[PDB]
């Protein structure tokens, strides 16, 4: 008969996303700052720090049931007062792989006792990955696409492979230009990187666009205007959270990147 009242700590974003998305967001009691999906939900939430600088005392003193969260949690010294506390944690993988949605979405639901409920939207998100990679198979020129990370005029980073994003690219019928200057996971941007990417499509965070005053802003930095991308203006600026994630809206994200990078693949060049 007896029923107890989950109290979860969810480590993640895309881990508390994927619990929302199961159903079993009211169970939920705190969040890391990473944590910004459904956003009118989660803004409500006790924060507990960043995912890789989480507060020990903020997870404890919400008096947890269960602590959940994959790889990137941390720091391990947090993670060890956790089961110092005696309170139930559990971690899982997150490869930058399209396979990671499904295994995070099992993960979730086997913790909260949902297994079938789990099956029920892996099964969806993998068929939202498939139609878009159905519709990414109509290209046949691929745009050359370069992912910027930015932080203000300061911060310039290009990321390669072994990323989510170069996972993401590819899927959706982008090539990620990055491979052209050698770039391996996140590295400076530079003159250097500019002429060997010349990409169609520049790919960056709302948050990093803003960051750098707007399209206005963003190509004034050196060498950008006079890419391909840069003359035509061809900027697509997603929500990190869900171009990142890796969760229940991979293939929702997949299917704006592959309709962008047709419309490159017809029109960038010549
Ligand atoms: C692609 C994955 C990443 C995403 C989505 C991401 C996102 C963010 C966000 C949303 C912020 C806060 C907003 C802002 O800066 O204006 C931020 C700040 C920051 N990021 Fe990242 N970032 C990533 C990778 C990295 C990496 C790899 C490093 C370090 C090697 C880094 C270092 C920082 C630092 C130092 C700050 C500023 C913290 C503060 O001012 O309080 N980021 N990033
Ligand atoms: C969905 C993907 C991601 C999101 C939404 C995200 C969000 C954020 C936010 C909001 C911050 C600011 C936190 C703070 O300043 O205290 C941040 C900082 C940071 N992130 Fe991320 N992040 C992501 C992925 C990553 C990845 C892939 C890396 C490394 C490979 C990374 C490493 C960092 C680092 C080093 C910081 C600076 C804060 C610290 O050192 O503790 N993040 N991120
Ligand atoms: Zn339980
Ligand atoms: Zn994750
Ligand atoms: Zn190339
Ligand atoms: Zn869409």
């Amino acid at each position: 008969g007896p029923l107890g009242s989950e109290r979860i700590v969810s480590l993640n974003g895309d881990i508390t996303e994927i619990i929302f998305a199961l159903g079993m967001g009211e169970y939920v009691v705190g969040v890391d700052s990473s944590a910004t999906y459904p956003p009118e939900r989660t803004k409500m939430l006790p924060n507990i720090g960043y995912q890789r600088r989480l507060s020990a005392e903020g997870i404890l003193s919400l008096n947890p049931t269960l602590v959940i969260g994959d790889e990137a949690a941390g720091p391990p010294e947090t993670l060890a007062q956790i089961r110092a506390a005696g309170v139930p944690l559990a971690i899982t993988a997150d490869p930058p792989s399209l396979d990671a949605p499904q295994q995070k979405i099992r993960f979730v639901a086997q913790a909260l006792g949902i297994p079938q409920r789990g099956e029920r939207l892996a099964a969806q998100v993998e068929a939202e990955i498939a139609a878009a990679r159905d519709l990414a198979r109509r290209i046949t020129n691929p745009p050359h696409v370069l992912f910027l990370y930015l932080r203000g005029t300061d911060v310039q980073q290009v990321a390669g492979r072994n990323t989510a994003v170069d996972v993401m690219i590819a899927a959706a019928g982008g090539i990620n230009a990055a491979a052209d200057a050698g770039i391996v996971e996140f590295k400076p941007l530079s003159p250097e990187v500019v002429i060997a990417a010349q990409p169609d499509v520049l790919l960056v965070l709302d948050k990093g666009l803003e960051s750098v005053g707007g399209v206005d802003g963003l190509l004034k930095i050196p060498g950008l205007a006079d890419t391909p991308a840069g003359r035509q203006r061809r900027i697509i600026a997603l929500d990190d959270l869900y171009l990142l994630g890796m969760g229940p809206r991979t293939g929702q994200a997949l299917t704006d990147l592959t309709i962008a990078f047709y419309d490159a693949a017809q029109g960038s060049r010549p």
